[PDB]
């Protein structure tokens, strides 16, 4: 397992490989870096871990052990 790229750090590297519900944004002069994308979300089969308050309006941070990580899930 490998980290990402930290917010307001730098996009030059890699946009592809920035992070999650980042994006790689465009300046003028100044060297531009990945950004949180507006409106940004999750949903039922991503990870929840870390973003048990990002997920999309209904998700929720589901705990799951035995079969895969900590995903995230619709209301119940």
């Amino acid at each position: 397992s490998n980290e990402c790229i930290r917010k307001w750090l730098s996009c030059v590297d890699r946009k592809n490989d920035c992070c999650e519900g980042l994006e790689c944004y465009k300046r003028r002069h100044s060297f531009e870096v990945c950004v949180p994308i507006p409106g940004f979300c999750l949903v039922k089969w991503k990870q929840c871990d870390g973003r048990e308050r990002d997920c999309c309006a209904g998700l929720e941070c589901w705990k799951r052990s035995g079969n895969k990580s900590s995903v995230c899930a619709p209301i119940t």
